[PDB]
C-alpha cells in the first residue's frame, strides 16, 4: 500500500544527512531525493546514487556480495507494517531489479538504477506515496 510505503520510505531517508556529511555530498542532490516518488521522474546524478547506497547500508540491506540481503529488507519491512507476504514481494522486485538492469561496476550507478527500477515497479503496482516522503523532515 502507499501507506506502507510512506512508513518504508520515511525510515529509508531518515539517515540522509548522516549519510551526506559521511560522503561530503553536495546540496544538489537534495532535490532529487524531494522528487524521489514523483512519477516518470529520473533521477541520474550517481552522487544521488551515492547517497541511497548509504542508506540501504545504513538499514544493513547490502550482503557481503553487494546484493540485497533478504533478511535484513524483510524485517524492515515487517517492522513498518509489512506481513510475510509484502515483505517477499517487496523482496522480490529489488531482486527483480538486480537481475534486470543494465549491469555496472560503479556501485554507485548500480543502485541508482535498482532504485528507479525498483520506483517504476511500485508505481505499476499504485503504491507509491507522495513524491517527497523520503525526505520527511530530515532537511529541515
Ligand atoms: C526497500 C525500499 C523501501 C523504501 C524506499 C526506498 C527504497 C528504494 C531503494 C531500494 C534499495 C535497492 C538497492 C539497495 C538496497 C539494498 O541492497
Amino acid at each position: 500500500s502507499p501507506e506502507i510505503m510512506k512508513d518504508l520510505s520515511i525510515n529509508f531517508g531518515k539517515a540522509l544527512d548522516t549519510c551526506k556529511k559521511e560522503l561530503d555530498l553536495p546540496d544538489s542532490i537534495n532535490e532529487d531525493f524531494y522528487k524521489f516518488w514523483k512519477e516518470d521522474y529520473e533521477i541520474t546524478n550517481r552522487l544521488t546514487g551515492c547517497a541511497i547506497k548509504c542508506l540501504s547500508e545504513k538499514l544493513e540491506m547490502v550482503d557481503a556480495d553487494g546484493k540485497l540481503h533478504h533478511g535484513n529488507a524483510r524485517e524492515f519491512a515487517m517492522k513498518h507494517g509489512a506481513d510475510d507476504a509484502m515483505a517477499k514481494q517487496l523482496v522480490d522486485l529489488i531482486h527483480g531489479c538486480e537481475k534486470s538492469i543494465p549491469p555496472n561496476d560503479d556501485r554507485c550507478m548500480e543502485v541508482l538504477s535498482i532504485a528507479m527500477c525498483f520506483k517504476k515497479e511500485i508505481h505499476n503496482l499504485k503504491w507509491a506515496p507522495n513524491m517527497e516522503v523520503v525526505v520527511g523532515e530530515v532537511l529541515a
